[PDB]
């Protein structure tokens, strides 16, 4: 019974174009949610030329009729949150009254300045994601409910945790009193936004009809359990993280959309079976503009991998796909798709869990004919050339998951919706 | 599509009688699973007088027709696992051929001796649960797939992690070479049991009809996110942990049974709104034999709390309840049940997330008449006295969840199944 949430999840290693899909769906949502992760990825939404940037906040908050909801599974750096919101207010009127439309689950953990600093030091041996999730598991971390209740109690616990980090990282510059004093100011602005998230969501699920959207962060292959460990993030980026990060049961999960780029990218090091460190990869990188916006560094590129897609589907149970950046392939005379894995000369049915073993797999490819035409103006599936249509159908046939959206360009209008 | 798993979850703070329900359901299961947690709780299953004890292993493995499955969310101390299995083999023939009927997900994390040792030290400032889940989040932990692949690689990483703990805990006695040498022996016995768990489960879900049972560990109010934090365990003991700990989607979750004791217990310190630290609590403790079997220490006891039960249901979406130890109440002339919470003189709709605030709530009670008769021989709901029937109906009416089982004694036969 009750409303069933719509979830948008990245199917690969991020940068698939989830924001493009969320943009469309958030236009008629009532509630938009974050369930897991922190603020490590930035996205830009343009309204009347004005470029707003989101990191922790659900991009859907740009719709004036939505309530944005931060779940218990999310980790929150308070200076970062206020900086992000305040900078948006400086850019234009799009976030007018945001404080009235943001609800923060009081069970969310707080990322401290020292967690971010420790993150940098550990990397030497910087959003503080590893450290805050480690403190959470250790039960030493502090939560929003602690900050907004007895500040003496909060302060005592904060000092213990800060001193732990200081004693483990002697080179760590840690301003215990200064951080704590800024938190006093941060606590007073956040208080009205902090509430019981389990009760909030339960009431929204069981009241009148509502469209509730959950914006997944990161992607399936970056999942702490299921991704290419240890080259993963520290949270569950998969569907089960919706349930654990929002405190709602499986029967309230509705549509789960997998955002699948028409070819593959990876940002960091880590196994990448279909990687094309060559002219094919250069062509993908150039046409897909595959580089960090806040770094400039090029992403590793490769062919679509349907073996890893099927794996993400085993875990996530996608109800439909959004296949993005199909237009990148407009210049390809032939396109390869990974369809099977061999290990030591033998076909294997699984994804090797160990990184070094995954590194040894030989991908078996299907070669499909290119269309060699510009599809950027296509607005319906009938307008796509046959070989582009067949590329889409091949993915549908191999995965047995229907494609609901096809991305044919950067703009909002550059999308085909099939049903 | 496919098979849908049955889940048994503790609804309160543990010791509800989950093993009693699992005993019944495991008799016709094909696959029994652990999804989260480690070996911190022991249970005894009696077959032909022989007492077998389970800690990490699913108790259902006692059925010769089952395959026991350890999911990716579980944390595994290898000496403990082999000790547990080997001791059972010493007791009798009930575990004959267990190595042929145990499958271990290769994405499960390993609990090292130094994690257990650190656990003890941290408590001074001991199953190693906190430490292993902290290493998992930090991405420094090692997994079953690492152990069974390149042992040189495994050894290198093991030494880094061991040395981290040694440098943080100077008083920690850590035998790096000795642990590693025992792991060489442990690796060779475990190798045939270790496989890709995502693929294993996916095939079992989508092949012929199968009865797949998931034995939850711990309980809802001990959940890392949802429990009385920090007085919780370090894993998700709630329904979302089935999905994250087994790598299967919400559409493959079927029946989710909440095991609810007819009154409440807590083992450790932590908020306990209906606690009866008095003659009522003593009577519950005595009749329910509420003490640790491996410690002898008495559990804190209190009235049934329907406010916290409704909260666990918001998160878990129970499809039915098993109401255990109803016979304990046979001696009570009146029984109180917590039905609402007041905070600072005002009724509140939520469960305070902060422990100290939860400590301040005043429970509002409903008083129900006792039956004052021995129900231990009852085998059908019609055989229960009216006031016992009405106690059951009150819970059903308040929670709007049907009761499927009523426990009226310790034995297998001391159960009523309503549907
Ligand atoms: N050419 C092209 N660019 C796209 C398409 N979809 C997304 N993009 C661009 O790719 C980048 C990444 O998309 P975004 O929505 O931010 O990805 P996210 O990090 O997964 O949310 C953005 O610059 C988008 O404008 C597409 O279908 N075609
Ligand atoms: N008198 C009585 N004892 C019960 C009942 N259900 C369980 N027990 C006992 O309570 C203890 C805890 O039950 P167990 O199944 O091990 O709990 P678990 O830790 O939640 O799995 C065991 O000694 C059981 O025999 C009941 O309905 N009545």
């Amino acid at each position: 019974g009750g409303n069933r949430v719509t979830v948008v999840l990245g199917a690969q290693w991020g940068d698939e174009g989830k924001g493009k899909v969320v943009d469309l769906l958030a236009q008629d949502a009532d509630i938009v949610c974050r369930c897991q992760g922190g603020n490590n990825a930035g996205h830009t939404v343009v309204v009347d030329s004005v470029e707003y940037d989101f990191h922790l906040l659900p991009s859907g908050i740009i719709n004036p009729n939505v309530t944005a909801f931060i779940g218990n599974g999310v980790v929150i750096h308070l200076p970062g949150l206020f900086e992000e919101a305040e900078k948006n207010v400086q850019k234009g009127k799009g976030l007018e009254g945001w404080e009235k439309r943001l609800i923060i689950s009081d069970r969310a953990h707080i990322v401290f300045d020292f967690h971010q600093a420790a993150d940098g030091i550990q990397e030497q041996q910087k959003k503080g994601i590893g450290p805050v999730y480690s403190s959470k598991a250790a039960r030493s971390g502090l939560r929003m409910c602690d900050l907004v209740s007895d500040f003496d109690g909060f302060s005592e616990r904060f000092k213990v945790l800060a001193n732990q980090y200081k004693s483990i990282y002697p080179t760590l510059e840690i301003d215990i009193e200064g951080e704590l004093q800024k938190l006093k100011g941060y606590m007073e602005k956040i208080k009205p936004m902090v509430r019981d998230g389990v009760y909030f969501l339960y009431e929204a699920l069981h009241g009148p009809p509502k469209k509730i959207l959950v914006e997944g962060a990161n992607a399936a292959l970056l999942d702490i359990d299921f991704g290419t460990y240890p080259f993963v993030t520290s949270s569950n980026c998969t569907v089960g993280g919706v349930c654990t990060g929002l405190g709602m049961p499986p029967q309230n999960v509705g549509e789960v959309y997998g955002v699948v780029k028409a070819y593959t990218t990876r940002v960091g090091i880590g196994a990448f079976p279909t990687e094309q460190d060559n002219e094919i990869g250069e062509l993908l990188q150039t046409r897909g503009r595959e580089f960090g916006v806040t770094t400039g560094r090029k992403r590793r590129c490769g062919w679509l991998d349907l073996v890893l897609l099927k794996y993400a589907h085993m875990i996530n149970g996608f109800t439909a796909l959004a296949l993005t950046k199909l237009d990148i392939l407009d210049m390809f005379t032939e396109i390869k798709v990974g369809v099977a894995y061999k290990l030591d000369g033998e076909i294997i049915p699984h994804i090797p869990a160990n990184q070094e073993v995954l590194n040894k797999v030989e991908v078996q490819y299907k070669t499909l004919p290119g269309w060699n035409t510009d599809i950027s103006n296509a607005r319906a599936f009938k307008e796509l050339p046959v070989n582009a249509q067949n590329y889409v159908r091949f993915i549908e046939d191999e995965l047995q998951i229907p494609v609901k959206w096809i991305g044919v360009g950067k703009s909002r209008e550059s999308m085909i919706q099939l049903f």
